[PDB]
């Protein structure tokens, strides 16, 4: 499905996809979940739970910026494999906030997409995917893994 997903996004098939889920940043234990898919398959040993600071008021934009900064500054320092595609959960505002960090702080030109509705491009807009397409199934498998990872 990565081949079709890349084609839909106008990027080469992403061999490494990293997805961030911030559904739990408001709970008693604020956390951002990261799942990694390599060659379209789960890379479970690379999943990470990023505990974040209590969201400052309604500003969850800085919370996501901080999580992206946190992971990738480390990845860049250690020379670890960079993603070919980053997926985040949140709207246009969250994509704008993350893209700014990626381009201006990390100097990365990594494809970025939002979250079911898929937002892509800069400025972003909805990509009309079919619910039974291979690319949609891949995105759904990624979301399912985020859910199973919940216990962790």
């Amino acid at each position: 499905g990565s081949h079709m997903l890349g084609e839909r996004l106008g990027i080469p098939a992403p061999r490494r996809i990293e997805a961030f889920d911030n559904s739990n940043i408001y709970g008693a234990d604020p956390v951002s979940a990261l799942v990694v898919f390599l060659d379209g398959k789960p890379a479970k040993k690379e999943y990470r739970k990023y505990k974040v600071k209590t969201v400052a008021g309604p500003n969850d934009y800085e919370t996501m910026r901080e999580v992206v900064r946190r992971r990738y500054t480390r990845v860049l320092k250690e020379g670890l494999p960079l993603p070919d595609l980053i997926i985040i959960d949140g709207g246009k505002g969250h994509l704008s906030a993350v893209r700014d960090v990626l381009e201006n702080e990390l100097g990365l030109d990594v494809p970025l997409a939002g979250l079911s509705e898929l937002l892509a491009g800069d400025p972003p807009d909805v990509v009309p995917l079919d619910r039974q397409s291979q690319e949609f199934y891949l995105l759904q498998r990624i979301q399912d893994e985020v859910h199973r990872f919940a216990v962790m």
